[PDB]
Formats: structure tokens, C-alpha cells, sequence
């Protein structure tokens, strides 16, 4: 099982870091036109959130990472990356700019077998969330797939647990989200979300997100039952889902906590997690879970109307899931 990374940004780099921990997948090639091999090595080695790389990085051609050659490309066009020549079977598409089947499928010209878009698609490319719907993937039906967003990977396991046990009548989500690369250090033009181009470090910034409605595709039972928005805040990493939902059957916070705990310790092992501790966002830097239920941050109006809080490391948790999905895709054939 081999991986090619297109876009060696926050996600692309953390995807590589994930694989280096992993014994069943190897990164064999990187493409990023906006960084030469020297710059690539540096951005791998040093991370403002996730620390010094654990292991070795040197420049050869190409990178030498933990003693193994990783082929390096700088092409604008995905059609042009020789994935097949490099021996790269799966492409992690993490540029943020090729989020359709049309665009992402061009990786197949270079001889890749499969492509995982590291974002929700602008089209109807199927979205998979590990531990929720990933086994619905049929290798004979799709070559380009999406891993959804960080926010969807946080909400979907939570939604599934809550829907299955109690039934969600209606739900509205806010995600309070750490800043990302699309934001700006000072007020300037976006490309060109006017709010997102306001000085990122001193603002609370409302944003649109499709994450909650996306849960309605991932879990078709919840189609039309969920929507949401995001609030961007100055912190460098880690985000939180605030889910306000009406339930079809009564449930106390305690009963919801047990349903979470059941799934965390069984079917959603490693995907859903939980805590009753006085946690804050930085406590989840490096967390590999998709969704961490915060018991003591939740509040109920009554037995039917509830506000649930779940954490996610939007960089690290999502990147692990993308690696999980790639390992899953490989095990299914091609
Ligand atoms: N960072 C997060 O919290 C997060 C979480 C989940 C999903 N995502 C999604 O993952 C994708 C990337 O996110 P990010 O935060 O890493 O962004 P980023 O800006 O850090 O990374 C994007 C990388 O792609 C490179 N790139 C641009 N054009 C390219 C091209 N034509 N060919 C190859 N590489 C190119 C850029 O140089 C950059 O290194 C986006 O779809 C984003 O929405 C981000």
C-alpha cells in the first residue's frame, strides 16, 4: 500500500507524519509546485503546532525520510505527475483546488489507481467517514472519493450515535474553528468570503460550512434534518462542534454519554472518543480521534432539546482518518 501526496500543506504534511507512524502504508511521492525539495524538507522538519518531525529528513535528488527515498515533483497540473512511475497507488489530493471528479481524476493519467479528495467535493464524488459509512465504498464503482471535512468527521460519528439510539428530529450546528491557511494575518482581499480576509488574530469571524448538511449524504436518514455554520477564532489548531438537536425519544446528558461510550469502546473504536474532564482545545493537539464528546460542556434544556459539544483536532485527527481511509481503500482491491 503506497501513497502519493498532492499538496504538501497542513493536511498533506500531517498525512505524511501519520504514515511514518504507520506500518501498513508508505508515502512514495510528493507534489507541490510552491515549494522546492529544500523548502519541503524544512516544512516537514518543523511544525509550529505539532513539533519537530520524529525521525530524519534530508535532501537527496528528492527527500530521504527515515532513510527512504520520497520522490518530489513541482507540477501545476495533476495530469503531469508521474504517480505510476513513482509507484504511488493512492493519491491524497490536498491542494484544496481539485475537488471535483473532473479535476481529481487527472491524477489517474499519471498512473495512480485511486484518489482521495481531502475535502468535501464541489460535485457528487462520494464522501466517506471512517466508522460511519466507509464500508459502502465499492472499488468497482469509484476511483475518486472524498474524505469529507474535519468538521463532518467530528459530527457524523456523533450524529450516527445520537440518531441510532434516540433519533434526531432536527439539528443545528455551530463549529468554533481554529484558523486555517485561507485566512489572512491582516485585513486584505480574499480571492475574493469577505469575512475570512479580516485580520485572523484579533477577530471572531462567522463563516459558512457545508459540514452538517454533508452528514445528510453520509447518513441518508438525516437528509434535510441538519444544517450549520462556523465561527473562525484566532487559535492555531483544534476545533469544536456545538450541536443543538431535538430528539425523538427522551435522553438525559447521562444517557447520551453512555451511548457515546458504548460506540467509542465498540464499533467506533479509535474514531469516537469521550471525556468527563475539564478539557480545553490545546488538550486535543495531536489527538487521533475524529470526535471527542465533552460530557461536562454539554447542557440540556429538557429531556428532548440538547446542546452537545465534541472536540476535534482538525489537522491531525482528519489526517489520520485520511490515512485510515487509504489503508481501507487498498484492502478492498486496487
Ligand atoms: N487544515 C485543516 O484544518 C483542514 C482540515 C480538513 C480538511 N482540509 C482541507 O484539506 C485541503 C488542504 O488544506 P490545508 O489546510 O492543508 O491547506 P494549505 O494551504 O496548508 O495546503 C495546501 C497546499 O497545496 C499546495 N498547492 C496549491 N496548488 C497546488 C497544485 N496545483 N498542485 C499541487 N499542490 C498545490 C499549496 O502550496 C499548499 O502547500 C483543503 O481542501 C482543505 O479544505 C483542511
Amino acid at each position: 500500500g503506497t501513497l502519493g501526496i498532492n499538496g504538501f500543506g497542513r493536511i498533506g504534511r500531517l498525512v505524511l507524519r501519520a504514515c511514518m507512524e504507520r506500518n501498513d502504508i508508505t508515502v512514495v511521492a510528493i507534489n507541490d509546485p510552491f515549494m522546492d525539495v529544500e523548502y519541503m524538507a524544512y516544512l516537514l522538519k518543523y511544525d509550529s503546532v505539532h513539533g519537530n518531525f520524529n525521525g530524519t529528513v534530508e535532501v537527496s535528488g528528492d527527500l530521504c525520510i527515515n532513510g527512504k527515498v520520497v520522490k518530489v515533483f513541482q507540477a501545476k497540473d495533476p495530469a503531469e505527475i508521474p504517480w505510476g512511475a513513482s509507484g504511488a497507488q493512492i493519491v491524497c489530493e490536498s491542494t484544496g483546488v481539485f475537488t471535483t471528479e473532473e479535476k481529481a481524476s487527472l491524477h489517474l493519467k499519471g498512473g495512480a489507481k485511486k484518489v482521495i479528495i481531502s475535502a468535501p467535493p464541489k460535485d457528487n464524488v462520494p464522501m466517506y467517514v471512517m466508522g460511519v459509512n466507509n464500508t459502502e465504498y465499492d472499488p468497482s464503482k469509484f476511483n475518486v472519493i472524498s474524505n469529507a471535512s474535519c468538521t463532518t468527521n467530528c459530527l457524523a460519528p456523533l450524529a450516527k450515535i445520537i440518531n441510532d439510539k434516540f433519533g434526531i428530529v432536527e439539528g443545528l450546528m455551530t463549529t468554533v474553528h481554529s484558523l486555517t491557511a485561507n485566512q489572512l494575518t491582516v485585513d486584505g482581499p480574499s480571492k475574493g468570503d469577505w469575512r475570512a480576509g479580516r485580520c485572523a488574530g484579533n477577530n471572531i469571524i462567522p463563516a459558512s460550512t457545508g459540514a452538517a448538511k454533508a452528514v445528510g449524504k453520509v447518513i441518508p436518514a438525516l437528509n434535510g434534518k441538519l444544517t450549520g455554520m462556523a465561527i473562525r477564532v484566532p487559535t492555531p489548531d483544534v476545533s469544536v462542534v456545538d450541536l443543538t438537536c431535538k430528539l425523538a425519544k427522551p435522553a438525559s446528558i447521562e444517557e447520551i454519554y453512555q451511548a457515546v461510550k458504548e460506540a467509542s469502546n465498540g464499533p467506533m473504536k479509535g474514531i469516537m472518543g469521550y471525556t468527563s474532564d475539564d478539557v480545553v482545545s490545546t488538550d486535543f493537539i495531536g489527538c487521533k480521534y475524529s470526535s471527542i464528546f465533552d460530557k461536562n460542556a454539554c447542557i440540556a434544556l429538557n429531556d428532548s432539546f440538547v446542546k452537545l459539544i465534541s472536540w476535534y483536532d482538525n489537522e491531525s485527527g482528519y489526517s489520520n482518518r485520511l490515512v485510515d481511509l487509504a489503508v481501507y481503500v487498498a484492502s478492498r482491491g486496487l
